RNA sequence: GGUCUGGGCGCAGCGCAAGCUGACGGUACAGGCC
């Protein structure tokens, strides 16, 4: 995986986490 | 209403050289199934 792939990837579970967080 | 993917090009940090990166830009953009 490339930087943007993993970065692109990485903002699901980063805002998803931020949902939950969140939430 | 939900879910999944990804290429930068940017600012920073380091080196006889050669390279790489930031739960950062970017909750972007560009495209997906009912």
């Amino acid at each position: 995986d490339t930087r943007q792939a993993r970065r692109n990837r990485r903002r699901r579970w980063r805002e998803r986490q931020r949902a939950a967080a969140a939430r």
